[PDB]
């Protein structure tokens, strides 16, 4: 069930993250530590490694709590593997 | 929405092939050539394909979208290589 792919509607270089629709009303989101090397650019800054648009494959953290986004990441959990 | 979690449920060498629970009643298929080499335990030769049962093992989650939906009594083709804009 915890799997998403996502949209990357704005990046907030103040909190190194961007924030993501993954089809919640609620944007996720993102830290610059929880992004795989898989979306980085052919010590970067979240600006330098994403783009708005770009699409990313997230799962959540943390579910939405209080008045927070669900915390993602791309460091996707897979048995076996 | 197009993608899940596929867990491995049964390899089928002589099809280079392996059913997957992707969370729908009915398993869908995924052919060897639709698995991306990060998946691969070790870096093969450039020539022929390996055995399947030396890529993917029984309970092991991919992660897959669908490329044919379930039709009649067909199970969902399923590939590895996810659609992504901007990738």
């Amino acid at each position: 069930a915890n799997i998403y792919k996502g949209k990357i509607t704005r990046i907030e270089p103040s909190l190194e993250a961007a924030f993501v629709d993954y089809g919640a009303e609620r944007h996720g989101f993102l830290p610059l530590k929880e992004i795989a090397r898989e979306y980085f650019p052919a010590r970067p800054n979240i600006k330098d490694v994403l783009r708005e648009g770009q699409e990313v494959i997230v799962q959540i953290d943390k579910e939405e709590r209080g008045n927070k986004g669900a915390a993602l990441t791309t460091f996707i959990s897979l048995a076996g593997s």
